[PDB]
């Protein structure tokens, strides 16, 4: 029903809108690395998230490094499973080329182009797909002007050859925080959004102001990763500040995906160790983070 209702998404003056030009705000979950916690990504768990949490988007985090796609491309099978489940469930899905330790997107540019050509050839005709071409550029030697923009200018045409209109999310500097630099030197493609990532135990007002600067430049922003913990994904749970961030995003209608759907023993994890991989979770199987995020999505669902 989500995709049936909104259909083809597009950007209109920095806003994510549906095929009728109305605002759309996606709220969902991101998987953790598919090479480690892929069992939590399947039709049943996605259906449970759709039906019990109210998600309207699912993010498949395909790490490139750290035992991911570069070393073992079989993980692509999990990405396809996720996309196919999202199509069957009628929700949106983000295919995330999840760079991190490989901090410059240009490290695996050829492989990225090849992967996105394949993904866009396979799924380019479905409105469900959103491509996220470089999770988190990072490092002092990696900037928008020198590394990220040019990378995007090479990958985007590859996708556009097969899929002229689906949304493309592009990572920004300093672990997808530097949306101000991107907003001052935007890509030409009309259907792009810049990623902004935050952790409630580490980031606050200064970064909210930075996002506002970017929005004031007409840039579209997708919060494709955010956590209730510290920036490491652990170090405690900060729901007071997480709610400040939630309100901030609602005021601005920013779409988001929470990190992350896993049973790993880290504060940002949504599930407790041993949680059922196919869903149907008891309240006891959700962590404090998970309980809170589920409420945030339910309280705005339908
Ligand atoms: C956005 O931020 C989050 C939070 O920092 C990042 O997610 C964290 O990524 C860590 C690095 O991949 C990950 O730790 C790794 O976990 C693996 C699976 O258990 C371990 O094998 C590995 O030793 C360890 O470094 C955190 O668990 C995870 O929250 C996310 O990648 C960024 F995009
Ligand atoms: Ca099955
Ligand atoms: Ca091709
Ligand atoms: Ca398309
Ligand atoms: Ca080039
Ligand atoms: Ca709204």
């Amino acid at each position: 029903s989500v995709v049936e209702e909104h259909g083809q998404l597009s950007i209109s003056n920095g806003e994510l809108v549906n095929e009728r030009g109305e605002q759309v705000q996606l709220k969902g979950m991101s998987s953790h690395g598919l090479q480690w916690y892929g069992q939590f990504v399947n039709y049943e768990s996605m259906k449970w998230l759709r039906d019990d949490w109210g998600i309207n988007v699912f993010r498949a985090a395909m790490y490139t490094s750290s035992g991911g796609y570069i070393d073992d491309p079989s993980v692509k099978e999990k990405v396809k499973e996720a996309v196919e489940a999202a199509i069957d469930l009628d929700i949106y899905v983000i295919i995330d080329w999840h760079i991190l330790s490989d901090n410059d997107p240009n490290i695996y540019k050829e492989e990225a182009k090849d992967f996105f050509d394949e993904m866009s050839e396979l799924y380019g005709d479905y409105p469900n797909v959103i491509y996220e071409i470089a999770n988190e550029p990072n490092g002092s030697d990696v900037t928008w002007g020198n590394q990220i923009k040019p990378y995007a200018e090479e990958v985007i045409p590859i996708i556009r050859n097969n899929d002229p209109n689906n949304i493309i999310i592009v990572g920004t500097g300093t672990w997808s925080q530097d949306v101000h630099h991107a907003a001052d030197n935007q890509l030409a493609d009309p259907n792009v959004m810049y990623a902004f990532h935050f952790y409630a135990g580490t980031h606050g007002q200064n970064l909210r102001d930075q996002v506002d600067y970017a929005l004031d430049q007409g840039a579209a922003i997708f919060v494709s990763e955010w956590g209730t913990s510290a920036a490491t994904g652990d170090g405690g749970v900060f729901l007071d500040e997480a709610q400040v961030w939630i309100d901030f995003m609602d005021e601005r209608n920013l779409s988001w995906a929470n990190w992350s759907l896993t049973h790993k023993d880290e504060s940002s994890a949504a599930l407790m160790p041993g949680a059922n991989p196919t869903g149907g979770w008891t309240e006891a199987e959700l962590s404090p983070s998970g309980t809170f995020v589920r409420e945030k999505i339910r309280e705005s669902a339908s």
